[PDB]
């Protein structure tokens, strides 16, 4: 695959971009946990899947019986990987490009995590699409948070929702989603 069109999709806090405290998320929404499978999982055309790249951390945080993530290719980065195809599902790679040079048949790839992952490669020309949730909180300020997005979103375009609903298919969107304390929406950017 050569230089795919990658998409970040993350979840984080208004308005500091919080997304992760000690290495685990501070929220726990099932909603927006069904969006990510929904979106990442969904391909366009028949005989086709996606791929989901994560950093090392992010992959072992994910309890071992739960991965490979189902029915997406799943590419883990380490400065440590060689190139190295696990089995059909898990590829072990040290960056982004080198790891889809690897693969066919994959429709869309998203960055799915972790910090260090995504502060990396917003900054990267392959990055075309930001899926953001973008969650709000009465007070944010206590929220338990270490860990955060470094986005330079003033080189970025929040398009209008039609533009999200175009790309997410037949998936609903619903506006001001509640859960606990925590109401959020749904986004997409471009670059500017
Ligand atoms: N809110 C959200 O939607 C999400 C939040 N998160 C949050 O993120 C946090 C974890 O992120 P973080 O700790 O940064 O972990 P990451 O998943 O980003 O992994 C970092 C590791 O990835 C590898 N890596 C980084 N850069 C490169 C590179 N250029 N080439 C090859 N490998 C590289 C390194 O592995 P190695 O050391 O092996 O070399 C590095 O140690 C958690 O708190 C979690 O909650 C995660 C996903 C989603
Ligand atoms: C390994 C990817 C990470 C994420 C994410 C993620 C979410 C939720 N939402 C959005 N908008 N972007 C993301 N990137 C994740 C960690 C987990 O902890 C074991 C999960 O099980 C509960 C999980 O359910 C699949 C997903």
């Amino acid at each position: 695959m050569l230089k795919p069109n990658v998409a970040i999709i993350v979840a984080a806090l208004k308005p500091a971009l919080g997304i992760g405290y000690k290495g685990k998320m501070p929220w726990r929404l099932r909603k927006e946990i069904r969006y990510f499978k929904d979106v990442t999982t969904r391909t366009t055309k028949p005989n086709t899947r996606n791929a989901v790249i994560m950093g090392r951390k992010t992959w072992e945080s994910i309890p071992q019986k739960f991965r490979p993530l189902p029915d997406r290719l799943n590419i883990i980065l380490s400065r440590s990987y060689e190139n190295e195809i696990i089995d059909d599902n898990i590829i072990h790679a040290s960056s982004i490009e080198s790891s889809l040079n690897l693969v066919s048949d994959v429709e869309r790839v998203f960055i799915i995590g972790g910090a260090e992952i995504y502060n990396e490669l917003i900054n990267n020309s392959l990055v075309s699409h930001l899926l953001i949730t973008e969650i709000e909180h009465p007070s944010p300020e206590s929220i338990e948070m270490d860990t955060f997005l470094k986005f330079p979103l003033e080189s970025w375009t929040k398009q209008p929702k039609s533009e999200l609903q175009k790309f997410v298919g037949d998936t609903v969107l619903e506006d001001d989603i509640k859960e606990g304390d925590f109401t959020y929406n749904y986004t997409l950017w471009t670059r500017k």
